């Protein structure tokens, strides 16, 4: 009722009660755990005002007016207005509020301790491509600050029924191409060697290249997207050289310095919001491991190891470990030579703990996703590596949904 | 009801039904998971049929003799053993079975692979804690073999009423001492600070330095444990060397070869041994990052990063996931010069992977626990990272226990 996490190194305990506001299901069982199942897995008028009503209550508990008359009115305006019209529409104060406890609860990032440092953009009264294009990109501007990263989300218009959706097709604001070969192999990112092909179909031109910058696929009310490429000076990249060996520069790899993630669905109060793009600041790891050493991605240990003189016949010689710390010493080092903000795995996960403190203290516990939190290298010297977390789901929150090209009734 | 796991590194699915045989509980519910958390929370003979039961139509099943006149006649000989003596006896086929799939099910353990070679010594015929030092001996003696490793397990008699309990005192057969000091700081191991002193209370004589084997505490039929030194001849021990670097053996570090816990409990049909250490060899992490480089340990990231010349000042530098790995490096390059058997972290990962694409052929699935299947360093390097793991609870297990000097009965 009123459960435990333990820390392994410090041995601080502390005492989760903000679980029992938990609504939302796991995937889990009593019989079988899936906490490291990627995905475990229309709305209608009555299942929304107690969705409503449950948003309020917590909105108006937050500005120390619970249950007071402001409150009781705008309880009583929102159920006029989901009678009225089925669904209803958000306050400027309550969607700011919304999207940033939806970052809050968002137990799978480690950079929550910034969660109330967030700009949210208001982009309901959007209604057309171009007009999502000119938001984007002004959201662009703002969250790279000139290199002095600053978080941001930008939140188009809510689902109604359906069959009109506001979709960011694109899985970020900012990604490179990847394109296969004749000969079998892969250019560029092969993350995205699907949409890559997609925005070819829809008419891109493709510059056939490594770090090509994708084009923006933006789907307005329904209606089949459009392609819109972001002004190239918008678009702020950090060559990778590493600060001992000159010849990292010659393995010519660079990165964009804004991650930002467009195809998750933000939940407030009931309401969807299908395209709600939200960026922050890189933990070098990110890109330094996952980016360039996954094998169906960048897959760089091959050269690194080659470059550096390394025994790559046997795999008790730990080469890779060995290239792999070089690679991330570099890619930090590279973005705060250029006063592009970035944190290490160490101290974002000393943050995290930080921060779980601060959530048990004040809010009674903190949802977090250990399989998620801990990073993919070098985890048991960080502290998080050794902090028992609770993983339960909050609301407002992100959500995953489909990729928009399995789902979109097209029309030639 | 046949659920799927998915690898994110190769695309390949595997369908999961053994999860439908699973009977515990895993902590976890509907609304929470609790997969980060370590240790999730007398026998009367009723309850001991069905569970008698349970374990023997799986051992008939095994030897493709289920429900003939063998297993018919052995059900009953158990169920009139179980009237006339409240509780029963395995064969040594059953318990050898009982005790091969005990590591079968380890959800935890990584080497999994290995799980039908295990030699079983049958000590349930002992009586005495001299009688268990001469049974303990004879395993390390086996298990070490040399250098070339062998798996065993040695089980000494269940436990009956719960006040007659055999146990191992040591969490490990083989372990090094830890004192503090008059200074607050540690010398030695500091995990065993508190049975290090148990050994001095009952009258241990201690070398007060780093690397000083532990005497064993043994306890018998629930009589007051008693020491006993292990042969130095049989402790083989592993000075660690770089093969590079020849400041590398000024640290004077050194590790013992074999891994043998003696701390947790067998269960088998509804048995319980609470005496049962078991002993295979070393993943190399499990000394070069834990045992070496936790800040509660040995903790000498310190010294490597020092005598490698780095950059200390600042986190970002990377000078810890740096010297971990030269300390990795330098572990498995002295077990593999001395012909000790070990394996590294990429190996034994490749391994796990090829051991859960058999298990859920021939076994309809793999109960795997991702929190501790992904190794403490480099793990998104390693193919286990990007493998989906179901959890859950199958019997015959290894289960936790309570340590002895919290429960037991003394008698001055
Ligand atoms: C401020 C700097 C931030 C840092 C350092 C950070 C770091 C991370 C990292 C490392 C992950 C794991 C993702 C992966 O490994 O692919 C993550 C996940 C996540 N982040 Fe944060 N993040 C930041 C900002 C934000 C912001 C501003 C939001 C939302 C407004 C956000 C929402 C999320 C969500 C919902 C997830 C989990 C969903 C998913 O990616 O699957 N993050 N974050
Ligand atoms: C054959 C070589 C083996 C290797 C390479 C290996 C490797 C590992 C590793 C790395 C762990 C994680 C423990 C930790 O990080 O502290 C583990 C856990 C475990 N091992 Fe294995 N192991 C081996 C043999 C065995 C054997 C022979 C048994 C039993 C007869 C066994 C039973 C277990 C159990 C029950 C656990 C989880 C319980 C715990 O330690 O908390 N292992 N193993
Ligand atoms: C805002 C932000 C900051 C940061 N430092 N990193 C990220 C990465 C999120 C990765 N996540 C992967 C799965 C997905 F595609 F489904 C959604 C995006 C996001
Ligand atoms: C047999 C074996 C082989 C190996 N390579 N490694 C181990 C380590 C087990 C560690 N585990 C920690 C928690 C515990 F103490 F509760 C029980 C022991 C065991
Ligand atoms: C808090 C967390 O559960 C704890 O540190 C676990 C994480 N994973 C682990 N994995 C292994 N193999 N061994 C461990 O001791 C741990 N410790
Ligand atoms: C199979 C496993 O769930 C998958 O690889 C997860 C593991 N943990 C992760 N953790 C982070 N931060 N990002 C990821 O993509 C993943 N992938
Ligand atoms: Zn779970």
């Amino acid at each position: 009722r009123f459960l435990k996490v333990k820390n392994w190194e410090t041995d601080v305990v502390l005492t989760d009660t903000l679980h029992l506001k938990s609504t939302l299901e796991t995937g889990c069982t009593e019989h079988i755990c899936m906490g490291s199942i990627m995905l475990p897995s229309v709305a209608t008028k009555d299942q929304l005002f107690p969705l409503a009503k449950e948003f309020l209550d917590q909105y108006y508990s937050s500005i120390k007016r619970f249950g007071s008359k402001a409150h009781m009115d705008r309880l009583e305006e929102v159920n006029k207005e989901i009678e009225s019209t089925s669904t209803y529409q958000l306050k400027d104060t309550e969607l700011i509020y919304g999207a940033k406890h939806a970052w809050r609860n968002a137990s799978r990032c480690v950079g929550r301790i910034q969660w109330s440092k967030l700009q949210v953009f208001d982009a309901r009264d959007c209604t057309t491509a171009h007009g999502m294009f000119n938001y984007i990109c002004n959201h662009v501007k703002y969250a790279t600050n000139k290199g002095n990263l600053r978080s941001a989300i930008t939140i188009f218009p809510q689902r109604t029924d359906g069959k009109h959706d506001f979709r960011v097709w694109n899985s970020q604001l900012i990604r490179y191409a990847g394109y296969k070969q004749p000969d079998g192999s892969t250019l560029g990112d092969p993350a995205n060697v699907q949409f890559t092909e997609i925005c070819i179909q829809q008419g891109w031109k493709a510059p056939r290249g490594r770090f090509d910058v994708l084009p923006l696929l933006l789907q307005a009310n329904g209606n089949d997207p459009e392609l819109f490429q972001i002004p190239p000076e918008l678009v702020l990249e950090v060559p990778i050289r590493h600060p001992k060996f000159d010849w990292f520069k010659d393995l010519g790899l660079k990165w964009y310095g804004l991650p930002a993630v467009s195809n998750m669905l933000l939940e407030i109060g009931g309401l969807e919001f299908s395209a709600c793009p939200f960026s922050g600041w890189y933990m070098g790891t990110e890109i330094g491991v996952r980016d360039y050493c996954d094998n169906s991605r960048y897959n760089i240990l091959e050269e690194v190891a080659k470059k550096m003189d390394l025994d790559m016949r046997k795999t008790s010689s730990l080469w890779k470990d060995q290239a792999l710390v070089e690679i991330n010493i570099a890619v930090l080092y590279s973005f705060q030579s250029d006063k592009v903000t970035i944190v290490d795995h160490h101290s974002a996960t000393e943050s995290f703990i930080k921060h779980m403190e601060n959530e048990y203290r004040c809010r009674g516990g903190c949802p977090a996703d250990w399989v998620w939190i801990v990073p993919p290298m070098s985890g048991s010297i960080t502290p998080v590596f050794h902090q028992e977390m609770l993983n339960y789901r909050l609301t407002p929150s992100f959500e995953y949904q489909p990729d928009p090209w399995n789902t979109h009734v097209w029309k030639g």
